[PDB]
This record gives C-alpha cells, structure tokens and sequence, in this order.
C-alpha cells in the first residue's frame, strides 16, 4: 500500500506524512497519536517499496498517495506533516480542498522545503551516526566527500544525486572491508537513496502555495522548520504559527504539542 493505519476508528480520517525510519532520533507520528484522544483514525504515509522510487517525481509520489485515498472513499478531516513531509501534506491538503466539499485542516510540524543545506546537514548526521560501524576513518572520508560535493553543486536535485553516489560508494567499500554484512549494506544504501529521493521530490512542491492555509507547529531548534526564516517571512508563509520550547527531535512526543493538536483538530 501507500498508507498504514497508526491509530484506529469507527468517521473522518487524519492523514500524516513523514519518512518512516525505525530507531531514528526524532519522535514520530506514533508518539503524537499515543497522546491524542483514541476515536479518530490516523494513517501514516508509506514510501514506495525500496528502489521503486527511482524514476518517480513529486507528481508520482502525490498521485500514489491521493489515489489510495480516493479509492477508500473516506473523507479527510486533517492532513499532518513533519519536516519535509509537510510539503507533501500541503499538496495533498490543497488537492483534497478541491476534491471534497469541505477542506481538511492542514497542520505542519517544523515544515521544511529541502535545500542544498538541509541535504548536507542530513548527510552529515547520517554519516556521524554510522561512524562507530563504518569506522572513524571511513566516516571522515565520506564527510569530506559530501562536503566537497555541497561546496561544488548548487542545485537540490544534483546535490541529492551526488550525496547518494558518495554514500553508496562508502557503504559498498565498508562492505568490501567486511565492516558491514552485505545485506545490511544494501539496506543502508537503498534506504538513504529512498530518503534523498523523498526529500528532493518534497522540494519540488510549491510550498508557498500549499502552506498558505497551514497551521505550523514550531520547535525551538534554530536550524529547523520556519526558525531560519525572518519573522516577516514566517508570517507571510503560513496562516498561523504556534511555538514550543522543545527540541525538534522531541516535538511529536511533547504533551503540550499533543494538547494543542487535539484542539486544532476539534
């Protein structure tokens, strides 16, 4: 499928868009739905089966998600997104405002439209998290290659492509050194490739159009979501911005967030 249920119901449905990654440091929609009222059904977005995202553009991702919703016959009461997922949530919400008699609520959490900086920051955190297993020297080399890449390549799709080349090459080499089992290596490199594919596709969404009716929920992490933008730019971009003094990685597990979300969905 393209959607998985993460909370049950009888009723209008809530959609939630994010990139699934078990063991990631950031709280997930599952943490948020644990902290909501139990009636309302919530579905979380699934990525294409690994590798099959190659050759898909943003339109292909959105249509895949949209058509499963159309086929269900269900009405959508709200669309949620986290981080880059906020771009796809905004496009789905705008399409559902057109396809439904009543528009869904759109709530976006640290919304991001990925740039060359966010592709590079992410690559760094990935490589740093694997240093213990790739080994510190292999990790150094990957970081320097990705750094070179970000210094040379100015567009988002091109940088994404090369970072996936660098990472794939680093995983293949760690495998050949026997520092990684060769199924662990394949899964690692396929998953990073799926992630960058998702990010680059999310960047393609017209987020200025799609976030004009969004309520944003913002952490305190300066580099996350709307925080790098100046005040006037944040106010121009979204309909309303709630702030929370919590780390980006804790946003979806915060009880104050959950309480505010329940009121926004009431």
């Amino acid at each position: 499928r393209a959607w998985r249920p993460i909370a049950g119901g009888p009723g209008p449905l809530v959609l939630a868009v994010d990139f699934a990654a078990t063991g990631r440091p950031e709280a997930a929609f599952a943490d948020l739905v644990a902290r909501l009222d139990p009636g309302t059904e919530v579905w979380e977005s699934l990525q294409p089966p690994l590798g099959t995202e190659t050759g898909m553009v943003a339109e292909d991702y959105v249509t895949r998600w949209e058509e499963e919703v159309r086929a269900s016959g269900r009405r959508i009461g709200a669309v949620l997104g986290f981080s880059a997922g906020s771009a796809f949530a905004g496009e789905l919400a705008v399409r559902l405002a057109r396809s439904q008699p009543r528009s869904p609520r759109l709530v976006v959490f640290d919304p991001e439209s990925p740039t060359t900086s966010t592709l590079y920051y992410q690559f760094r955190k990935v490589v740093e998290s694997l240093a213990g297993v790739l080994g510190e020297q292999a990790a150094r080399e990957a970081l320097a290659e990705g750094t070179a890449a970000a210094d040379r390549i100015g567009d988002v799709e091109g940088l994404g492509a090369e970072l996936v080349r660098v990472f794939t090459a680093a995983g293949r080499a760690a495998c050949a050194a026997a520092d990684l089992d060769d199924e662990f290596a394949d899964e690692l490199t396929a998953t990073y490739r799926s992630f960058v594919s998702y990010l680059v596709a999310a960047a393609a969404v017209d987020h200025v159009k799609c976030w004009s009716g969004a309520v944003a929920v913002s952490s305190a992490t300066p580099t996350s979501g709307l925080n790098p933008l100046d005040p006037a730019a944040r106010a121009a971009l979204v309909e309303r911005e709630l702030t929370f003094d919590v780390h980006h990685a804790d946003l979806l597990r915060d009880p104050g967030v959950a309480r505010a979300v329940a009121r926004l969905l009431a």
